[PDB]
């Protein structure tokens, strides 16, 4: 508890900023009369009124404990103005501008005053897809229709629909059962205590995990008057235990950086979290042609591992880089024997020094194919294929002025990688699909390396039943396709032949939050872990550096 003057004294200057705002005060110097303004429904909407006079003698009379009970009065008085008046009104866009003017005030008063910041902080808003059709989405503050907060429907394609039932999987709703509602739900920060001045900060702003210091959080300024620390945080990247793979990943990383000697460079750790055996399974087009016919596996194995790299920004560990890979070994059937193939790869754009962000991401993809030729396999397949619009492959919302590069610069990209691979005489050399064919004297689909998730396989699919039975447009839908697909020959030539057998000296290691990039995307949805700014990249690496610990 503060004394009401010394409140007073810090809060009223940013009150008065509001106040000598001429036109846009005016409408929010008094409480709403609903029926001298002319607007009868008002107290329909907003059923917590809240104005200046009122915000003025709360503070006044020493209503107000602590001052982020002030911040929300000032935010639930332009809720409420946002909430009753409409986008394009006079006193919605007022109340814009107010805001704008208390989100500078307030931020350093709240810092003299012992806190994180002043800043009012809310999460993302999810993505809703729709149940009507594959990829259709709803647009934020846009009307839909939902089902026990499950079963959503844009305004479109919900009224699309003859009639008033719809059938939700094999069972029939009433439309009446559907809740009308719009897109604009935000969740808070949450804030966490001092255990000693009792001041709440976000949680996020300070970094405080529940299991990293169970004791309870103290702030900075509490710990500096006694002059001390944090208890050392355990459950760091570089505590994650090491692997042969990881090892080699980050010394040519770190050789490379420390060869640069940029000011500013920090040490990067590159772990390897997740390896288990898994098969994928030919689909029923291509196991109906090539399979029952004995001409095909029905099946391959293959060895699936998840990896990242995390670098120290600011004392704290952040993860910048993820990528999964699948990897077919010498006991493989053909056609995917000796091969590797990237399943995604992933970044969040903080790592420092920028200037050398690119390189480092090709000094991860070079050292990996290094790693497995040495091992004996023989040929990597790459995949070019950027995000769609508003999808993530591993790191759960991106900073929105990380860019997402087009097709066209992705694949110059891995061009550029490549190069500087063929120059450093560990790539022999790599070809897209259609001249790698070619070169191969390829003539039958059931000669194309089968990966899980990857194109070619639901092409194959689509490609048969068209064609009622098919191989016929191969050569053409792979030149069609051509720059976006990737060959790359690490073993070349009669050396391939006679390969002994590969054996992985690393062991398996079972994490289920990294089998594939769908489980730790649901975890991060699930627990508001973003990787949307630094600070909350910050706190998510935190979160999932602990999740990996703690199994
Ligand atoms: C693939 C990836 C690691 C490469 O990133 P990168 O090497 O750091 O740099 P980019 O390819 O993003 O592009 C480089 C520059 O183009 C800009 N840029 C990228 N796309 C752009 C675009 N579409 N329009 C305008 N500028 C663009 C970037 O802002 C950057 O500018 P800078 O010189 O200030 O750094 C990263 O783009 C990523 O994680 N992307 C999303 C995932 C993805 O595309 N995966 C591919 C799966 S195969
Ligand atoms: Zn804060
Ligand atoms: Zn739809
Ligand atoms: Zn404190
Ligand atoms: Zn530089």
């Amino acid at each position: 508890i503060f004394k009401p003057e010394e409140l007073r004294q810090a809060l009223m200057p940013t009150l008065e900023a509001l106040y000598r705002q001429d036109p846009e005060s005016l409408p929010f110097r008094q409480p709403v009369d609903p029926q001298l303004l002319g607007i009868p429904d008002y107290f329909d909407i907003v059923k917590s009124p809240m104005d200046l006079s009122t915000i003025k003698r709360k503070l006044d009379t020493g209503q107000y404990q602590e001052p982020w009970q002030y911040v929300d009065d000032i935010w639930l008085m332009f809720n409420n103005a946002w909430l009753y008046n409409r986008k394009t009104s006079r006193v919605y866009k007022y109340c814009s501008k107010l805001s704008e003017v208390f989100e500078q005030e307030i931020d350093p008063v709240m810092q003299s005053l012992g806190y994180c910041c002043g800043r009012k902080l809310e999460f993302s808003p999810q993505t809703l897809c729709c149940y009507g059709k594959q990829l259709c989405t709803i647009p934020r503050d846009a009307t839909y229709y939902s089902y026990q907060n499950r079963y959503h429907f844009c305004e479109k394609c919900f009224n699309e629909i003859q009639g008033e039932s719809v059938s939700l999987g094999q069972t029939t709703i009433n439309k009446e059962q559907f809740s009308k509602r719009k897109n604009d739900t935000l969740d808070p920060e949450l804030f966490v205590e001092c255990t000693e001045c009792g001041r709440k900060m976000h949680q996020i702003c300070v970094l405080h995990h529940e299991i990293i210091w169970p004791a309870g959080f103290v702030c900075d300024g509490c710990l500096k008057k006694s002059a001390r620390t944090r208890k050392e945080n355990k459950f760091s990247a570089k505590r994650l235990p090491s692997t042969r793979l990881g090892t080699f990943l980050e010394n040519r990383v770190n050789d490379f950086l420390r060869r640069q000697n940029h000011p500013e460079s920090g040490e990067v750790t590159v772990r390897v979290v997740h390896a288990s055996d898994k098969t994928v399974e030919v689909k029923p087009g291509m196991k109906a042609r090539f399979v029952d016919s004995g001409e095909m596996a029905e099946s391959f194995p293959y060895r699936t591992k998840a990896l990242f790299a995390f670098e120290e920004i600011d004392g704290v560990d952040l993860c910048f880089f993820g990528m999964h890979v699948q990897e077919y070994g010498s006991d493989c059937p053909p056609p995917n024997q000796r091969r590797v193939y990237i399943s995604y790869l992933d970044s969040v754009h903080f790592f420092r020094p920028k200037c050398l962000r690119t390189a480092v991401y090709h000094e991860i993809l070079i050292g990996y194919l290094e790693y497995v030729k040495k091992l004996g396999y023989t040929t990597g397949h790459i995949w070019a294929c950027p995000p769609s619009e508003g999808d993530d492959y591993i790191f759960h919302c991106h900073p929105p002025d990380q860019k997402i590069p087009k097709p066209k610069r992705l694949q110059e990209w891995f061009k550029k990688m490549l190069d500087k691979a063929v120059s450093e005489r560990i790539v022999h050399d790599y070809k897209d699909i259609f001249k790698q064919a070619t070169e191969d004297r390829l003539t039958s689909a059931k000669e194309l390396p089968y990966f899980e998730g990857d194109f070619w396989p639901n092409v194959l699919e689509e490609s048969i039943k068209e064609s009622g039975g098919s191989s016929q447009k191969l050569y053409a839908t792979m030149e069609k396709h051509k720059e976006v697909f990737f060959v790359i020959r690490l073993i070349a030539g009669p050396a391939a032949n006679s390969l002994p057998p590969i054996v992985d000296p690393d062991p398996l290691i079972p994490c289920d939050l990294m089998d594939g990039r769908d489980a730790f995307l649901t975890l991060a949805r699930d627990k508001h872990l973003e990787f949307s700014s630094l600070r909350r990249a910050q706190w998510s690496t935190m979160c999932m550096l602990v999740e990996l610990h703690t199994q």
